[PDB]
């Protein structure tokens, strides 16, 4: 065993929610990288978008970041696909554990960006820097991309 790394990176934490939306993962690369060996590793550090409820009026939704791959029981479907991979997603200071099927695939709404952001900004904890963004981002491309545009 061995291990040794410390610093601060000194960046700017997702200046807007586009950035965040840049390693936002998305249902498919997660049904996708759902059969790939770095799927936890990569969803590891990336966003979702999570669909707390929905309602007959108003939507809902919360951005959550994977902190990491659980192991369910049972196993539900994802597009077809049948996936029994909790994601570990956390909202602020408070961790959870949802789905893929409910990890929707859409941009993070300056809402919501903001909402979430609330959660740091009230248990002070600091966001995703543009460094951050950029090099997970990076690796969102490698992991597994079709094409840019």
């Amino acid at each position: 065993g061995s291990s040794g790394s410390s610093g601060p990176p000194k960046s700017q934490p997702v200046s807007l929610p586009e950035e965040l939306n840049r390693v936002r993962l998305s249902r498919h690369k997660l049904e996708r990288w759902c059969h790939m060996p770095f799927f936890a590793k990569t969803v590891t550090g990336c966003f979702v978008r999570i669909g707390i409820g929905n309602h007959n009026s108003k939507p809902v939704y919360r951005v959550a970041e994977i902190t990491g791959v659980v192991e369910t029981a049972k196993v539900y479907q994802l597009g077809g696909t049948r996936t029994n991979k909790g994601l570990q997603l956390r909202h602020g200071n408070d961790q959870r554990v949802f789905r893929l099927e409910f990890v929707s695939n859409q941009e993070f709404t300056e809402s919501e960006f903001m909402k979430w952001k609330e959660a740091m900004f009230s248990a002070g904890m600091q966001l995703p820097t543009l460094d951050e963004i950029n090099k997970k981002e990076l690796s969102i491309k490698e992991a597994s991309g079709p094409s840019s545009g």
